[PDB]
């Protein structure tokens, strides 16, 4: 029998005997994603060029407004805003949302894939809502996932019940369930990082890459892929398996990607699909943050691939 | 004034005082591109999953059927067909079209960007149409380009007048002109190739890539990008500058990419934009082919970068 | 703040403390309405004419509505204009609601691109017996929600429940029904009457007089305008938006009318009453007729209350 | 073989050895019609109702701007404009267009069908464009037709070669040919007019309608249909046969519909499909206009029905 995003969430909600507040949140976010998808594919661009005589800003406004108006949220952190946004009292609900409304949009000039990344927490302290409420470790996530605006638009939703993939059918504006309860390959054959920082790599990263190009067990070398847009690179890793790396360099001594709305959501999806995500020193989901725009190094993907890198890391003390 | 692809081609055609066959061909090609785009974005997928109780094949059928019914073609070469297709006599016109209807479609499960690549020639003899009519050197091209089905759908068209970029507005089905007479940066800061196969690199490729990462002076090392879909990587090279390599090695003395409907159309776009495209031994556009599916190595992008690669390449000759 | 159909129905459901079964039903029906809309607007018709080198629209609409309702797990008996007998939902998918619907009303003239629509009425099963066709034989008084989708110049969903009538506009760029008209009410009296005057030779004597009063008013005031699309959902929706009267009455050749009581007359009667209008057969209220056959017919006269009352006065004068 | 509007017009135009100005015109008009359809079906209305925090006017702006920028027109007459619009000198071409950009839009609150009506003339002087260029009789039309925004969107185009019907496929923004060289039924079973104004009827209109309800030859009476949107009522008459009336009476001796951009294009379509269109006294296409906004009565449809009406009309002298 056919299933949609809304219907899947309502049945999981009735199964868990919840109040419906989370369903209202997710229904609002998906409405936002459909408007973002339509703008990213350039519907109406002809009016901007005079047929009748900014995208990361628009995306941020769409997500902010649909979440506020859902009556289900209280604190909102966005890549686009210097401080956390506190929802007004008459619209407050019980959830905290960290999001990147249009990740990769700096290179959208070349029509690279871009995406929306989100992670949802229950507000945990009873204090008055503040920026501190978004500083929970990723272990605390209630739901997280992403929308990828690639050759098609897909919504990946990870919850306690697992990971599920929904394809936007733009003819009816419905997210159709196409892949149920997905799991990542135990081991893949692709590695992904920006090798232009090879001069600054720590010795452990240098060796691990060398093992991928020149395998000691004369097996086939890995192929390399690096789009430069995290949502595209992570989703390929989920669908095909392998490993994705963004380690620290001289320009970025604490790493480059953001912990709250880039690293933690992707780590949650990976673990719910049976994968891994580490900083080298610890699991990403175990890092306790102190600043909402703080950075972290990340190595994630199929479990056999992340484990092999951790052994090389251990060799270099 | 706002401009569309159909309006622009009509103006160039009336300017050159042509008969209109080339305009009919390009109009039919664009109807195919819009139908491919609609299917690539998964319109109507809900009916496939039972709401009421092939993509590379379909792309090929769309381009093939729209070209045959244009009355403007006589020989059609496609990546999908072993032999050249000869249009039935009642529908023959004067142009030869070589095309890849859905390049990158092998990895379409991960929603990577995909594309359609085409190059259009004038039939040169009055003999009866045969496969030989497609064996012209790239220098002979009348028009070439690609459609990128990325975060948005864009059509890039190169002719004698230069390179122009058109954005598909899906709300009305029109290609809107957004970048006129584009030129590539004289020197860039990005190199693009599959470094996972470094074990097999030609020694000149090894040394050249090492100089991008480890500059002998004190300039900044280049960044790395590799989507793995030719249309996406080539379009980024056009927009941002730099270099793209799919070179020859000892295991593949002729490269991997196909000359007729991958290498030549892209070489043509680059040269019309003030860039370069070499095999290492000569310009891609000067190769005279002997087989419709023959392969060729290609190194293309900003001219200062391509010239610097040839200096290292010649050092190892 | 913006509001959508799903968001609006979730709030009324949370407010009334329901289990969610009705919300799943309506959300499933709304998905079916978007797929019908997409097909009615001829998306993909290029493929039927050979661009790369199937079913009738009323069959496909029936298949879409039937399939989404079954898969909602919210229904047990389904009556459709297209099926001779009531459909009894299999046990593993049964819920507590009975739905009577016309999946594509007016579709016989869809060759001229006239407006077409989907009509629906939803009941709660009343007996504890095993579900059967009898469960669909309730009077209109018992309806829980009813409405229609009009596939016109735009696609709109009109939903009537106890809280009133609300109008939602389909935004095809994102596939959402956007709330655009809240708590709608019909004018007390209008300026348009709607019926097929081509069959006047067979008119009841009372229908002849009332129409005569509309064209040639005894107090030489201004005549009414006449409009008749011939598609019930379009004529009834115009009656709601502009006011006036719609007639499909009984005569000597057809003493019971022509329109179907369960899935045409009753749902339109319910919408009208919730918006402050009237709907009669001439002898009794549409919503009070007790049916004996799921495909039985009934005459209908509906619209603005002053207009329907003036008709009843003429009908009674002719005994 | 599949055919589209732009491909069909180019083929007829090359067949006639024309310069391409009319094709550039009709292609530009077809871009405006697709933009009007998109707005009429309410695409993007969510942004109007605040998701991120006029229609007849937009239609006139779309048609005016696409026609001006086509370089194919010099004078434009619109239902929305008091005086003719004169195209500025650098954009002038040789054609005159009379149009109603959104007919029936006064009742768009109830979502009744609406449409666009157009008629195209070659201009008259070689001097300078002026209003007089739009004052030609319907016999002079080069092409005319309408777009119906009903349950689907259809463009009906009549030229010298006949009447052809194109269905807009919104998934690709292309007009598909679906009914070729259409001809009307010789006699129908439906009459169409506003009977609420019967108190004002001409005696012949009264007698003719009486014959439809109470036939003297005891045959079956006709049915009645009246949408109130001329494009919808006229299109039903073409597809099903019958008669459509908006006749003269004492209060409106010249009718209500507009001659230049409502009566003439529909009269042309009817005659090209083998039907008739009269004022009662003469053929609509033979009226010579003196004012761009002058009115005329119209009776059109199947020939046996119009002849039967004229017989009653002639009996009353
Ligand atoms: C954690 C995941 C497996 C999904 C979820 C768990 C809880 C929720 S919820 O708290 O939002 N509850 C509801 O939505 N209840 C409803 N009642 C009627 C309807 Br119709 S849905 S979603
Ligand atoms: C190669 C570039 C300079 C562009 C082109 C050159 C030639 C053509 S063409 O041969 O196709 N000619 C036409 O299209 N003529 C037309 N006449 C009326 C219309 Br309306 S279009 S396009
Ligand atoms: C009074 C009528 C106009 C509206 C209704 C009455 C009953 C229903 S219902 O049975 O469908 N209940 C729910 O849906 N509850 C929900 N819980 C969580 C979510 Br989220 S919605 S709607
Ligand atoms: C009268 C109707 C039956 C159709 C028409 C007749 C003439 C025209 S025309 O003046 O527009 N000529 C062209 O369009 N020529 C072209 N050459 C190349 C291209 Br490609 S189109 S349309």
């Amino acid at each position: 029998d056919v299933n949609t995003l809304t219907r899947f969430v309502m049945e999981e909600g009735r199964k868990a005997r919840g109040t419906g507040e989370l369903t209202q949140l997710l229904n609002s976010l998906c409405t936002a994603v459909k408007a973002i998808s339509s703008a990213v594919r350039k519907a109406g661009i002809a009016h901007l060029y005079g047929i009748a005589g900014k995208l990361d800003v628009l995306s941020n406004d769409l997500v902010m407004n649909m979440l506020k108006s859902s009556f289900a949220t209280c604190v909102l952190v966005s890549e686009e805003d210097k401080h956390a946004i506190i929802v007004e009292p008459e619209k407050r609900g019980k959830y905290v949302v960290c999001f990147d409304p249009l990740d990769g949009s700096s290179n959208i000039d070349c029509l690279v894939s871009v995406g929306t990344i989100f992670g949802i927490y229950r507000k945990k302290s009873t204090d008055e809502p503040s920026e501190k409420d978004a500083l929970q470790p990723g272990r605390n996530l209630v739901a997280a996932g992403y929308a990828l605006y690639g050759s098609a638009t897909m919504l990946v939703l990870a919850m306690d019940c697992g990971v599920n993939c929904f394809m936007l059918d733009p003819a009816i504006g419905e997210f159709i369930l196409v892949d149920k309860d997905v799991k990542i390959k135990k081991k893949g054959k692709i590695y992904s990082l920006n090798e232009g920082y090879a001069k600054d790599f720590d010795p452990a990263v240098t060796e691990y890459i060398q093992r991928k190009k020149f395998p000691p067990d004369n097996s086939a070398p890995y192929g390399a892929r690096y789009v430069g847009s995290m949502v595209a690179d992570v989703h390929r890793t989920l669908v095909y398996g392998g490993i994705f790396l963004y380690p620290a360099n001289k320009k970025s001594p604490n790493g480059k990607l953001r912990l709250l709305y880039e690293c933690n959501p992707m780590a949650y999806v990976m673990e719910k699909a049976g994968g891994m995500a580490t900083t080298g020193k610890e699991a990403v989901l175990d890092v306790i943050p102190t600043d909402i725009h703080q950075r972290a190094p990340v190595i994630l993907g199929s479990p056999d691939d992340v484990l092999e890198f951790l052994k090389v890391y251990e060799k270099h003390s």
